[PDB]
């Protein structure tokens, strides 16, 4: 992949929390996720995509990355998907935007899920 | 997983978009998806995650998952991600909200990101 | 305005909310709402923008409103923006996404914006 | 209202955009935007909407407002909505996500709406 070795690696949010990925040749992303916020308590698994073969024009490399937000400690009983690019070079960066679907009741579908946006850097 | 195998299978969407998807014991998401619209064609990778212990309270199960735009055929250098849940029984659905991320240079990230909806059911 | 008489009068969401407005010539949309829905009770105000010369290609007509969810009765301290399009015809619509945004300290700032989606009619 | 003094004025994005807006007593916004980017020159009108009795309890003020892209230049048959909060202090903010809907035939509208994320300060 174009930035299989860019992508792999440890990131960090404006939240505090870290983000561990393998970026596979293939397109594939799988590691872990540790939110400093919320009903989250240590590492929840995460996989996604990414674009292996990128414009070579500047554009960023499109991905995106879920988490359900059940593991051995706790289960909000709730999914994030992160979707975005990364930005390579001197500050390499994740840009997103994210999806938090909650499960509820039919009644109250219409407040399930929050929406927000998530900046990651190497430091 | 509770609902590993009200999950398992394939669904439509109302564009006429075909997702094939395998739920795994732990929370795992895998398969393919086939868009009906936009610069796509045959199958995408795909993978996510759900709650495979759901709330027992007629609360929805919540997922995600992951396209890249990238296959054997084609390459839209973009990734969209679905965030939803899963509400089981006679008229089973899959109820999300998408984001969908191109790859821009960093002038044009403000109109990197489409969001969206879709409704998947068996039929 | 070309949709003016389209889009006053009375429309119905999925929810059971009502809508009630006046589009101006000049592209203001004027009226109230009632949520079937929430921590709300009878008609807040609201206020907007749609296109009054929208394309004649057989495109709908982009517009917007906002509800702050203060009125004479209660205080949810939260606003709705709803962002869609009018489209004409048998079976007239406004197909809308919505951002409800609740006020928060910054500590919570994550999880203070909802995400979703309202389909309008005239029935 | 509370911040009726401290969100009347002249804010600025970091896209470089110009917001110049009017609260009224009542929860009213008016003003005029000027975008930075996109296929759009000089002022559009806006309208809006915010909490004229927010909490004391260091919670920000919900609000949000709609820009029809039609003014007596351009026309770009679309209508962004902002939904956010402001924040009041030292570095008083106001930070919002969007929802941009173009007009579309039934075929586009699942792309129709593009989303992101906008900060103005004071400077």
């Amino acid at each position: 992949g174009r930035d299989q070795a860019g992508i792999t690696g440890t990131w960090y949010n404006q939240l505090g929390s870290t983000f561990i990925v393998t970026a596979g040749a293939d397109g594939a992303l799988t590691g872990t996720y540790e939110s400093a916020v919320g009903n989250a308590e240590s590492r929840y698994v995460l996989t996604g995509r990414y674009d292996s073969a990128p414009a070579t024009d500047g554009s960023g490399t499109a991905l995106g990355w879920t988490v359900a937000w059940k593991n051995n400690y706790r289960n909000a009983h709730s999914a994030t998907t992160w979707s975005g690019q990364y930005v390579g070079g001197a500050e390499a960066r994740i840009n997103t935007q994210w999806l938090l679907t909650r499960g509820t009741t039919e009644a109250n579908a219409w407040k399930s899920t929050l929406v927000g946006h998530d900046t990651f850097t190497k430091v």
